[PDB]
C-alpha cells in the first residue's frame, strides 16, 4: 500500500493530491532508513483509510530532495493539499510514527 515517488511523478501524485501525503525520503546506504522500512509498511496498511504512504529514494531522484533542502535521511514530511504541515528527521518508532500522525489527522 505504499506509492513510490520519482522526480517525474511527485508532483503529480504529492503536490496536486488534495489528501494528506506522507513522504519517506530514504537511501539504500542509510541503515536507519532500512530500519523503520517495516514501520511505514505497518503504518500504510494502519492509517490507509486516513493519509497516503509514499517513499522516494535520494540516489535515483535527487532533484525533490534538492527542492526541499532535505540534510538528513530518513525525513518525514506530512503534506496536506500540495504544502507540508509537519516533519520528523532521523529513525522513529511506531509509537512516535503513530503520535506525529494522530496529532494531525484525528
Amino acid at each position: 500500500k505504499i506509492l513510490q515517488l520519482t522526480d517525474d511523478s511527485f508532483e503529480l501524485n504529492v503536490i496536486s493530491a488534495s489528501g494528506v501525503v506522507l513522504v519517506d525520503f530514504w537511501a539504500e546506504w542509510c541503515s536507519p532508513c532500512k530500519s523503520i522500512s517495516p514501520i511505514i509498511d505497518e503504518i500504510s496498511i494502519e492509517y490507509a483509510d486516513k493519509l497516503t504512504v509514499g517513499k522516494l529514494n535520494i540516489d535515483q531522484n535527487p532533484v525533490v530532495p534538492t527542492k526541499y533542502g532535505i540534510r538528513s535521511i530518513p525525513t518525514l514530511l506530512l503534506f496536506k493539499s500540495g504544502e507540508v504541515i509537519a516533519t520528523k528527521v532521523g529513525a522513529l518508532s511506531k509509537a512516535q510514527l503513530r503520535e506525529f500522525l494522530d496529532a494531525y489527522l484525528k
